[PDB]
C-alpha cells in the first residue's frame, strides 16, 4: 500500500510504448505500488479523459507519455491541486507549471547519433562527397521531435553547408519535414513525391530518419522505384527504437541504423522518481537547463541512447536481453 500510481500511455501502434508500459508495471509493483495503466491509441480526447479519471481516482503520482502534452494544461493544474506529482514520461510535457519531473533518453543525442551514423556511412570524414540527402522530422506536437532534428541538423548542417551534402528538394526545418503523428503511410506519401519530383535524374544517398515506423514507410517507397537491387542499392537510412521490423531489416542489409532505447532503463528511472517523491526526497536529476516548457525548465534525467547496425545487434539487442535470438528470425 505504498500509494496508487496513474500511468498514461499514448499508443500501442509503436512498438515501444507497450515495453514502456509493462516496465514500468512490474517495476513499480516489485517496489510495492498500486498501479494504474491506460493506453489512448493515440486519441488526444481519450488521453485527457484517462488522466483526468486517474485524478479522480485520487493517484499519488502520474507518469505520462502525451500525445500532446499542451492538451493536459487544465488537468495538471487539477493533479496539482490535490497534491498529485507529475511525472513527463519520455517526452516533454509542454505549457505546464505543474510538471514536476522529466524522464527521458537524451533527445540531442538521439539525432546525433543518427546522423553520425549516415555521415560515417558515406565517408563524409575522409573527404568523400557530394550525396545527396533528404530529411524526415517527428510529430510536431511532440518536443522530442525538436531535439532529434537539431541533434542531427548539428551534424549534417556543416556539410550541407559546404556543399558535401546535398538536400536536392530543398526541403528542411520542421514546419517542412515534420510527420505528423509519426506516420509510416504519410511519410511514405512524402519519401514517394520527393522521388518523382527531384529524383527522377539523380538518386537518393541518404535519408534522414528519426523512427523505425518511418524508415520502414520510407524503404518501402524507395523499393518502388527500383532502390534496392543489386545495381541500385538502398540510400542510408537511419532510425529509432530497435522495433523488431526494422531490426529484421537491418540484419537483411536494407535499414542502415537505429536507435536503442531500452525502456527498462527509463522504467527504472521512473521508479526511481516514484520513490523518491513517495518517500519526500528529491528525485536524481542530471539535467536542470535544457527542457524549457514554455513556462519553466523541468528538471531532468536522461539516460544515454545506443546506435544500433548489422555490426553490434547482437550484442547491443540479443546479449542484454531485450530480445531473444529467435525474434530477430
Ligand atoms: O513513437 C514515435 C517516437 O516518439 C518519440 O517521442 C519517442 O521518443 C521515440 O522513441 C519514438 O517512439
Amino acid at each position: 500500500d505504498k500509494g496508487s500510481v496513474g500511468i498514461a500511455m499514448p499508443t500501442k501502434s509503436s512498438a515501444r510504448w507497450i515495453d514502456d508500459g509493462n516496465n514500468i508495471v512490474k517495476q513499480l509493483q516489485e517496489a510495492g505500488y498500486k498501479t494504474d495503466l491506460q493506453y489512448a491509441d493515440d486519441d488526444i480526447p481519450n488521453q485527457l479523459s484517462q488522466i483526468e479519471n486517474m485524478v479522480t481516482k485520487g493517484v499519488k503520482v502520474l507518469v505520462i507519455a502525451s500525445i500532446d502534452g499542451t492538451t493536459l494544461s487544465d488537468v495538471l493544474k487539477q493533479a496539482g491541486e490535490q497534491g498529485i506529482k507529475v511525472i513527463a514520461y519520455d517526452r516533454l510535457i509542454r505549457n505546464s507549471g505543474d510538471v514536476s519531473y522529466y524522464a527521458t533518453f537524451d533527445n540531442f543525442q538521439v539525432g546525433v547519433l543518427q546522423a553520425t551514423s549516415i555521415t560515417d556511412k558515406l565517408g563524409l570524414k575522409d573527404g568523400k562527397g557530394p550525396f545527396n540527402i533528404e530529411l524526415f522530422g517527428g510529430s510536431p506536437d511532440d518536443n522530442n521531435a525538436f531535439f532529434f532534428y537539431d541533434g542531427a541538423m548539428s551534424v549534417l548542417k556543416p556539410y550541407i553547408d559546404s556543399g558535401k551534402l546535398v538536400v536536392k528538394s530543398g526541403q528542411m526545418g520542421m514546419d517542412k519535414v515534420g510527420t505528423l503523428r509519426w506516420d509510416p503511410a504519410t511519410a511514405q506519401a512524402r519519401m514517394d513525391n520527393l522521388l518523382s519530383a527531384y529524383y527522377t535524374d539523380a538518386k537518393v544517398d541518404a535519408v534522414l530518419s528519426p523512427y523505425d515506423g518511418l524508415s520502414i514507410g520510407i524503404i518501402s517507397s524507395l523499393k518502388g522505384v527500383g532502390y534496392g537491387t543489386k545495381d541500385q542499392p538502398l540510400p542510408v537510412v537511419s532510425g529509432q527504437d530497435a522495433e523488431v521490423p526494422s531490426v529484421k531489416s537491418i540484419i537483411a542489409g536494407e535499414q542502415y541504423s537505429t536507435i536503442f532505447k531500452d525502456t527498462r532503463e527509463l522504467a527504472k528511472v521512473t521508479v526511481n522518481m516514484v520513490n523518491a517523491v513517495m518517500e519526500g526526497k528529491e528525485p536524481e536529476v542530471n539535467d536542470t537547463k535544457t527542457y524549457e516548457n514554455g513556462v519553466k525548465v523541468v528538471p531532468s534525467y536522461l539516460l544515454k541512447p545506443v546506435a544500433v547496425t548489422k555490426e553490434n545487434y547482437k550484442q547491443v539487442l540479443v546479449d542484454g536481453g531485450y530480445y531473444k535470438e529467435d525474434q530477430l528470425k
